[PDB]
């Protein structure tokens, strides 16, 4: 079906672990998407193909405003491509880089869009395991966008595969490699709440060491300037115990999000 002379290729849109994305247009039809490019060399070595498996699979049902569409793939000799929708506005990462930190009212609209989606997902039994703000796009309305589904599974799960970059948005239960399921995504919601409003993810440190120690420990502090709204909001979903972290139900009806969100359920 497609195959790369099908596109005219555009500036680099950003650079993952295994994925090189550029803007591109379609050549008949003039439709602009993401082409997001991967070297069978380094799937191979890094033995990732079921993740690849993963992504396309998963993103390819999923239909949900807040989750980006994978419209299909191909590959050559060398590479693979997956098709994907064009996100006009960037990654939250980015927009947290310019602005520094976000005010109670952007952060408590993402975290509703981000708890909508996920209670889709979650209905599947599908956990995402991956949320952070690298992986969070922006629509052409400025609307939150989950993607980077590579890291998705059914639950409950182990995990067979070896972690990667930084421990910053895992749970206690996947950092120590035990069994787990929907509630760590509550956890990520967590961290993401907490950096939002303060410019850096709670546990955050100088070694991967002490990052392990401080989750596993659940050691963290808030600057003066977080309400006790958003305190408690928090303060629910960063638990040690993951039967104890709250249903997403709980936190789209949370005082604090319905008092400060621009968005509904
Ligand atoms: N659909 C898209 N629209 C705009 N930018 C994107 C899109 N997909 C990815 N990007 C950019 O490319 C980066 C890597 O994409 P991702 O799919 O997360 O790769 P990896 O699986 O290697 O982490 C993202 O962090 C983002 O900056
Ligand atoms: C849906 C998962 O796969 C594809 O996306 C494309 C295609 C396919 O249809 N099945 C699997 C082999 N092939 C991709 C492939 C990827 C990576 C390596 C190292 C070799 C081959
Ligand atoms: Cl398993
Ligand atoms: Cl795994
Ligand atoms: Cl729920
Ligand atoms: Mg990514
Ligand atoms: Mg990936």
């Amino acid at each position: 079906q497609w195959a790369l002379e099908d596109f005219e290729i555009g500036r680099p849109l950003g650079k993952g672990k295994f994925g090189n994305v550029y803007l591109a247009r379609e050549k008949q039809s003039k439709f602009i998407l993401a082409l997001k490019v991967l070297f069978k060399a380094q799937l191979e070595k890094a033995g990732v193909e079921h993740q690849l498996r993963r992504e396309v699979e998963i993103q390819s049902h999923l239909r949900h405003p807040n989750i980006l569409r994978l419209y299909g793939y191909f590959h050559d000799a060398t590479r693979v491509y997956l098709i994907l929708e064009y996100a006009p506005l960037g990654t939250v990462y980015r927009e947290l880089q310019k602005l520094s930190k976000f005010d109670e009212q952007r952060t408590a609209t993402y975290i509703t869009e981000l708890a909508n989606a996920l209670s889709y997902c979650h209905s599947k039994r599908v956990i995402h395991r991956d949320i952070k703000p690298e992986n969070l796009l922006l629509g052409s309305a400025g609307e939150l966008k989950i993607a980077d589904f590579g890291w998705s599974v059914h639950a409950p799960s182990s995990r067979r595969t070896t972690l990667a970059g930084t421990l910053d948005y895992l749970p206690p239960e996947m950092i120590e490699g035990r069994m787990h399921d929907e509630k760590v995504d509550l956890w990520s919601l967590g961290v993401l709440c907490y950096e939002f409003l303060v410019g850096k993810p709670p546990f955050e440190a100088n070694t991967y060491q002490e990052t392990y120690k401080r989750i596993s420990r659940v050691e963290f502090t808030f600057p003066d300037f977080v309400t006790e709204g958003a305190r408690d909001l928090i303060s629910r979903l960063l638990k040690h115990n993951p039967s104890q972290r709250p249903m997403l139900r709980e936190v789209l009806e949370h005082p604090w999000i319905t008092a400060n969100s621009s968005k509904p359920s």
